[PDB]
Parts: structure tokens; sequence; C-alpha cells
């Protein structure tokens, strides 16, 4: 019933009994596990609801009180005449916390209980969300020492459109496929570089050239918004020793914030929530800088510390790659920008598994996720058992709107 | 698509769906409710159907399927087990079934090479002595003076209410790790429990970081008796780096042969206890886990002081640094002393072409992600980009618990 989950390099050992609370199916079952795929009525909402409501009244320790009675009726009262229901400010803020901390992907978790939440739910049209964004990123941003937020926009309606952002992040750069079939810029977002330019937007014709934002009100086209530069904080990057680096032209923005994923709390769903910490490195300088169908730098790279590329024996990838995410640290550290290594952000997490084996008895994680691309078995991570499940308060993936 | 796992590559976009694990016969450990894909270690009527699947495979595989003989064959087994409570397999099926136990096995990378695999039949074997003479002549074979030959040989099968044979050391070859005085262990410290239980079956032990240990090796419902190697069978690799010169001077080194010892073989439900198998290295096995692992050799720290990184601070990435010259290091030695090894961007490759050879041969292939990506520069390599399916097929390797 309760799975062991040890630790290969302390030998310590412990059991995860919150698995039991989980109420939504993953991939996986006994006869093959599916764990590394990326993507693999008014009852039930009433229940989800009420699960819900107790989850909140609970964590305020106000079980039972009047308060909590009353709220559970005023949810039935609703849905019973409405087929859905609202959430309060207080509500909507735990339940945003709630999502972070039981996201299975996330190695950041140790922050999940200090996030700024703007409620923007009281929007009504794409200049309305664009205005919302715009304050967002100025928050979020805070002249490099950033700091967690979420907004969150209008929730799903039976009666209409969705309010949706179509860009995946609300800062990317363009990628313009080219005569050739090549890539200028990045790859990932040929397509959505593409959607802009057919929606009226004059492109630029850099590697670096930050995409406008699609905003989506419900049942409209989207619309463009382009984000004013000084809104958007950026690093040139930089080598500690290696001074022909910079010359590579390269640079990377502040401010991740995913802006295509579901959040679900309570049974009620909110389309648009964007949301943003700050990086940690490796997926800058491993992923998005080597990734071979991203920047693809590597090889560049290498030829420039004039190492033996004809061979994989040399590890010239390895040496590059690690080169690679030190002048992303540096650089960040430079322009005092928030940025976390693998290191420094596996230990917080462990503590954090910690933290959560007190708090809950267990804690939901994604070891594939989890891990960092480069060095895994040199982070405690490696060596940790993990169970995977969905509890919720949930963030979900939603498919492109388009 | 169908209804069958649909199965992507990320770099690539292309799709597969794999039907393999439709024959899976047997369950793994996790459910609809939540995912332990990431833990280590999650009879008449049982023997026959067992029997009967196996002898069906092996007759698919030399395409004799419904014949004359295929029919005899698994009228033979029937009969044998009605008698005996158990049956024997022929010297062509324990080959094919070998090799399949290995192509089934989810955590190995090396799967590519498969088909080739020397498989000496010991099931006459009797004594632990015989079994000590067997081991030294695998060793023999599979070293083959630094050009590696995979290898296993298989001893005789448990039986109905009779003692297994088994090797006490998870590998051929393994280092010693002595306990000290202050709690620290020198050598290394997976193996102080069966150091301890060497010297206590009468073993003299040495005092070197390298030693290595004798073998303790167990026939049928005797005590285990302790077998020391010939030095000369046992060939090491003394590291070096290519342009680090005081690398040397740690006196570091591993031995040639990656031999596991300690795994259980199934086959066609005939548990083969003892059957120790042997391959060739992928480096990043001994320059990332078995160098730098917290609780094995652990020499990050040291190799980062000499190479004189600051230690005092993540963000220096000192420990990134150091495992990537120590992976070069042992890449360089084995090389320069002419033994078989393989890097893991090499291995990686070499392993999604064998994905695409299984998916047209067998429509999927079960692997476990986590062990297939290599533990220093994941994403680095093609295989983390790849999702995989994970289920266990028989002919299997299971992991066994030790016998004392
Ligand atoms: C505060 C610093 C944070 C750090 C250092 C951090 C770290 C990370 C990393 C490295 C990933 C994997 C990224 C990838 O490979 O695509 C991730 C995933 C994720 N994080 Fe965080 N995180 C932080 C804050 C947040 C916040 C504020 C939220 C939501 C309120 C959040 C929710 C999520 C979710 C839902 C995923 C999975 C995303 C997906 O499926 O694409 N994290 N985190
Ligand atoms: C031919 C060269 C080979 C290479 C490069 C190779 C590579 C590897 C590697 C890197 C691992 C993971 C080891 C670990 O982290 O503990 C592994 C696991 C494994 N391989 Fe291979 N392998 C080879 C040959 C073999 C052979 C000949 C067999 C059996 C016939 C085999 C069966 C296995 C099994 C059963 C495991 C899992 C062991 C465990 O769970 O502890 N492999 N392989
Ligand atoms: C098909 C698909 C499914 C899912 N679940 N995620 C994705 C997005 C895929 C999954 N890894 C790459 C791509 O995301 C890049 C964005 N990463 C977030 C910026 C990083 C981040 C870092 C720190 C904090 C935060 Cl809040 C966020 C794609
Ligand atoms: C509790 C436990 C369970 C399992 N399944 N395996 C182990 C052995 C654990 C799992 N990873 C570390 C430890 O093995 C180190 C030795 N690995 C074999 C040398 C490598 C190898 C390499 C190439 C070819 C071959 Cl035939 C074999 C322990
Ligand atoms: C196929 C595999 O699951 C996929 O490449 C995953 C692996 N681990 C990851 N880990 C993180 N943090 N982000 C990712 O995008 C991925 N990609
Ligand atoms: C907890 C985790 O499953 C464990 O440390 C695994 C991860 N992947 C691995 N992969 C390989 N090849 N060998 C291992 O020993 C491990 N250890
Ligand atoms: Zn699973």
């Amino acid at each position: 019933k309760f799975p062991r989950v040890k630790n290969w390099e302390l030998g310590s050992i412990t059991y995860d009994t919150l698995c039991a609370q989980s109420q939504q199916d993953g991939p996986c079952t006994p006869r093959r596990c599916l764990g590394s795929l990326v993507l693999p009525p008014a009852e039930q909402l009433l229940s989800q609801a009420r699960d819900f409501i107790n989850q909140y009244y609970s964590s305020i320790k106000r079980s039972g009180s009047q308060a909590h009675e009353e709220r559970l009726q005023e949810v039935e009262a609703e849905v019973a005449s409405t087929g859905t229901y609202h959430l309060r400010e207080s509500e909507l803020v735990f339940g945003a916390k709630q999502a972070w901390r039981n996201a299975p992907r996330c190695v950041g978790r140790i922050q999940w209980g200090k996030l700024q939440v703007f409620d923007a739910r009281d929007c009504s049209s794409a200049q309305e969300m664009f205005t919302y964004i715009c304050n967002h990123i100025k928050y979020a941003t805070n002249r490099g020492n950033l700091r967690s937020a979420i907004t969150v926009f209008p929730q799903r309606a039976p009666g209409r459109g969705d309010f949706r952002i179509w860009n995946s992040q609300l800062v990317r750069y363009a990628g313009y496929r080219q005569q050739d079939g090549s890539v200028r810029g990045d790859p990932a977002n040929v397509e959505i570089t593409e959607l802009c330019i057919q929606h009226g937007w004059t492109p630029g014709n850099g590697r670096f050239d930050v995409l406008p934002l699609l905003l989506q009100a419900p049942d409209e086209a989207p619309e463009l918004f382009v984000l004013p530069p000084e809104l958007v904080l950026e690093v040139p990057l930089e080598h500690p020793t290696l001074e022909w680096f910079a010359a590579l032209g390269l640079r990377w923005y502040a401010l991740p914030a995913v802006s295509n994923m579901l959040l679900e709390i309570g049974g009620l769903e909110f389309s648009a929530a964007p949301f943003s910490g700050w990086y940690m490195s490796t997926e800058i300088g491993t992923r998005n800088l080597c990734d071979p169908h991203r920047y693809n730098i590597l090889e560049d790279v290498a030829v420039c510390m004039d190492l033996d590329t004809r061979t994989t024996s040399s590890l010239w990838k390895d040496k590059a790659a690690v080169e690679i995410n030190l002048a992303v640290l540096h650089s960040f550290q430079l322009a005092k920008v928030t940025i976390v290594d693998h290191h420094a952000a596996t230990v917080s997490f462990m503590k954090h598994l910690d933290n959560e084996q007190k708090a809950r008895g267990g804690c939901p994680a994604d070891w594939a996720w989890i891990v960092p691309p480069i060095s895994g078995s040199l982070t405690p991570v490696f060596h940790q058992e993990m169970v995977n499940y969905i509890l919720s308060p949930a963030f979900r993936y939603q498919p492109d709107p388009w």
C-alpha cells in the first residue's frame, strides 16, 4: 500500500503515505511504466470543491468551524443553482501555492510558501491581460532581485471560449526559418514566430529577438502586444576566464515565466495563469544553448576552446557544456540577477523532501525532471528514490490553442 | 495510431508505438495511482505455462512455430514436469534464452551487442572447486588480453529441495573495503560487508585501496569456499590523465572486466541462481559512479584540489570540472592500455540504433530511462530526449538477495 523510498547515498528509508490522497490516475499500469513520457457533471465538481475547501479550512487550522461549514454551504448552493462556483481571493492564494507545492517536476519547491498571487479574474479584454502581464513582469523582475509570482486570469466557463496566452513563456526569442531550412534564433519557436508575423508583427532578424505576446480573450482572435524593451531584463553572457566567449554575442533573459499551463483548483480551471520564479542555470547553459534542436552551440564553443572535435572520447562535448554553464552563472552573478546552480538547487530540494516527509508524509517527485541534465549523479537527488503521483490543486499541461 | 503506448523522441520529432509490451507476463511496481519507476528494488501450474511460453519463443526464433518438432518438444517438457516436477533445456535453448535475457534487460545500454554473446554451458558443474575452474576460464576468455568478449557461464539450475549454486560476490572482480579505527573505510565502502565475510572464512586481508577480493563460491548445501584469483588473470589499468601529469601520481586504478555474478537468470520458469556474465565498461561507470559517488571512492574533492578549483562554493562548478577530467582519465588510460572501453556518447548512440533495430524486429524495446541516461552529461546524449517504456519480459535477469 505504502511504498518504501530509499536514499542510496545515505542508506535512509522513508514511507510515502501522501500518495494515498491522490485521486487522479497517471499513465503507468502494472504491465508497463510510462514515467519517462513528457505527455502521456455537478456531483464530481461538487466533491472536488468540497475536498478543496476542506484543504483550505484545515490549512488555517479552522476545520469544522462555523466559517468552514457555511463556506461548504455557499459552494453547494452555487453549484446546484449554476453548475459552477467562484473562489475567494484567500482561497485562490492558498490553491496556487499548493499547486506549486504539488508539482512533481519542479526542483524549486523549497520556495513554495513564498508566492506573490495577482488576482486578475476581473480581466475582460486582451488589452487588460496585457497590462496585468506587464505588471507581473515588472514585479517579478524587480531590477534583478527576482520574486516568485503568478497572475491568475478568469476561469474556464461552460458557456464559452478560454482566456489563453498563446506564448508558452512570457519571454522567448524568435526563430526565423531561413531560405535553406536552417533557423536563425530559437528553433523551438519557429511556429509561434510565424503566427506573430501572420498577425502583423514586423520581425527582426536577430538570434535574440524577444517575441511579442499573442493574447486571446474568449471567442476572439488572439491579439498582438509588443513588450516594452525596458521591461524585459536580459543578461549578456561572458566567461570568467575565456575572453573570446563574450564575443560570441550570446545572451539570455532574466525571467523564466511559464504561460501555457492550466491551473486547476477545487475543480475550477484557469487556462491563463502565467507564473515565474528564477532560473536554475543548467536550463539555459545545457538545454537552451546546447540541445541539438535548440541553439546548438556546443560544437562552436568546443572549437573556440581548440578542443579535438573528431572523436567523442576527448569528451569535448562535456568540456564545453561545463564552460557554457559556468559562463551562465558568472554572467548572471555579474549582472546581479537571481539564479541558482544545480548543486545548490538539488540540495535545497533534498531539504524540501525532508520538510514534506514531516509535513504530509511524502512528496510527489518526477526523478527524470528533478535530476539535472549535466552531472546527474554528482547531485544528491540522483541517489534518492522518488514516488510520482498527481495531487490537486495541480498545474496541467495544455496543448497550443491553434 | 492504436491502443499501445505512443513513444516520442523530442530531439528528432519522431514517433513510434510500443506493441511488444503486450507480451509482458509479469507486473512491475507502478499502478495508475503512482509511478515507482525510479526505485532500484521494487509449482506445477505455474512452471508449465512459463515453459510452454519459452518453448514457443524458441520455436518462433528458429521459424518452426506450430511444427511437429515444436509440438513434440512441448509434449516432452510436460511429461518431464509431470514425472520430475522440473525439466531441462536443450543446449541451443539455453543459448537462445541467455541471449534473450540480455536482450530483455531494460537497464542495459549495451544491448546493441546482444546477439554476440559467448555462452559457456557449465550445467555439469558439481563442486565449488569446479565453479572456480569455470569462472577462471570465463575470465581468461572474456578478458582476452584486453580485447574483451561478452560472455556468460551458466551453472546448474535450482532443483526441488536441494541447495543453490551461488557466487557470494556481486561481481567476479571487486576491491576490498576495510573498516578503519576512525570509522572511515580504506578501499571500496561498497564492499565492506563481503570483505568482512572473506576474512571470517579465512582470507588474509591486504591493506591497500585496491585489493582484489577473493571469491566465495557455494555449491549445493555446503558453506561457501574461498578462492583467490591468480593475479595474472585479473587485468587492471592504472589511471593517468592525458595533460594533467599529476593525475598518475594519485595511484588510482580500475579492473578491465565488469562481470556481474549475483543475478538470477530465469528461463521458461527455470532458475539459474549462478550465471555470471561480463561485457566491457562504459567509462562513466568507473569515472563517475565508482570514483566520484560520495559513498564510494569519493575522490571529487581531492581531484578538484589538485586542479586548484574553488571547492568552497557550488557555483564554481568544481564538481562538474573534476568529474569531466576523471572521466577523461579513465578513457585515456583504457585506450592507452588497449583495453576495450566505450564512452557514454558512443554507447548511447549505439543504443539509439538498437532501439531502431528492435522497433523493426519486435515492435519495441523495454528500457529504464533513469538507468540508460548516463550520470554525467545526460542531455548531451541522444537517449535523454527519447521516451522509453519499461516492462518485464522473460527470459530475464533478476536481482538476488545476498545469500548471507
Ligand atoms: C523560485 C524558483 C524556481 C526554480 C529555481 C524552479 C525550478 C524549476 C525547474 C528547473 C523546472 C524544470 C524546467 C524545465 O525543464 O522545463 C521546473 C518546473 C516546474 N515548476 Fe518550478 N521553479 C521555480 C519556481 C516555480 C514557481 C513559482 C512555480 C509555480 C507557481 C513553479 C511550478 C513549476 C511547474 C508547474 C513545473 C513543470 C513545468 C512543465 O511541465 O513544463 N516553479 N521548476
Ligand atoms: C557488451 C558490453 C556491455 C555494455 C557496454 C553494457 C553496459 C551496461 C551498463 C552501463 C549498465 C548499468 C550498470 C550499472 O550502472 O550498474 C548495464 C546493466 C546491465 N547489463 Fe549490460 N552492458 C554490456 C553487456 C552486458 C551483458 C553481456 C549482459 C548479460 C548477458 C548484460 C546485462 C545487463 C544487466 C542484467 C544489467 C543490469 C544490472 C543490474 O541491475 O545491476 N550487459 N549494462
Ligand atoms: C510538451 C511539454 C510538456 C510540458 N509539461 N512542458 C513543456 C515545456 C518544456 C519542458 N522543458 C523544456 C520546455 O519548457 C521550457 C520552459 N521551462 C521553464 C522556464 C523554466 C523555469 C525555470 C525556473 C522556474 C520556472 Cl517557474 C520555470 C512542454
Ligand atoms: C541493489 C541492487 C540492485 C540491482 N539491480 N543492481 C545492483 C548493482 C548496482 C547497480 N548499479 C551500481 C551497482 O552495480 C555496479 C556494477 N555494475 C556492472 C559493472 C557494470 C557493467 C558494465 C558493463 C557490462 C556489464 Cl555485464 C556490467 C544493486
Ligand atoms: C524523454 C524525457 O522524459 C524528456 O527528455 C525529459 C527528461 N527530463 C527533463 N527534465 C527537465 N527538467 N526538463 C525537461 O524538459 C526534461 N525532458
Ligand atoms: C534512485 C535511483 O533510481 C538510483 O540512484 C539509480 C539511478 N540510475 C542509475 N543508473 C545506473 N545505470 N546505475 C545505477 O546504479 C543507477 N542508480
Ligand atoms: Zn511508472
